[PDB]
């Protein structure tokens, strides 16, 4: 199978993330195509993919804001064609806050009403994705048995 793993990363945690998550795949047999969101275009993106990888830190205090880079494909996700698209959503916070990691909430919820059927549960990092690295493995791990 071939995958596709789209990042929002401003300070490099998800970025990481979605690297260990790539190579958890790759050794597994797995096709993977990974992309920074900065550069990716909503036009049926998601095309021709068996597995989608969404993955966006969360910002904000008050108010929930998605990494950056990220928003703008968040934006026209509905145009990507997220029907009966099989997609797991990754992402980093700290839950010193409120509304930990909220950016995965959101596109796991819009991802629901538009189509995707989520084959697992979004893996919400709290911390260095780094030092959780394990948590990591086993979550790749679980949406491939998933599949
Ligand atoms: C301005 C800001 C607000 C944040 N907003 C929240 C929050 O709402 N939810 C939470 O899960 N993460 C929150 N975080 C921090 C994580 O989003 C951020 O440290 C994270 O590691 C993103 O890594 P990245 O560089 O891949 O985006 C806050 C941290 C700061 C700097």
């Amino acid at each position: 199978a071939k995958a596709l793993i789209v990042y929002g990363s401003t300070t490099g945690n998800t970025e990481y993330t979605a690297e260990t998550i790539a190579r958890e795949l790759a050794d597994a047999g797995y096709e993977v195509d990974s992309r920074d969101a900065a550069s990716v275009e909503a036009g049926g993106l998601f095309e021709g993919f068996d597995l989608v990888l969404l993955g966006c830190s969360t910002w904000g205090d008050d108010s929930i804001e998605l990494q950056d880079d990220f928003i703008p494909l968040f934006d026209s996700l509905e145009e990507t064609g997220a029907q009966g698209r099989k997609v797991a959503c990754f992402g980093c916070g700290d839950s010193s806050y409120e509304y930990f990691c909220g950016a995965v909430d959101a596109i796991e919820e819009k991802l629901k009403n538009l189509g995707a059927e989520i084959v697992q549960d979004g893996l919400r990092i709290d911390g260095d994705p780094r030092a959780a690295r394990d948590d990591i493995v086993g979550w790749a791990h679980d949406v491939r048995g998933a599949i």
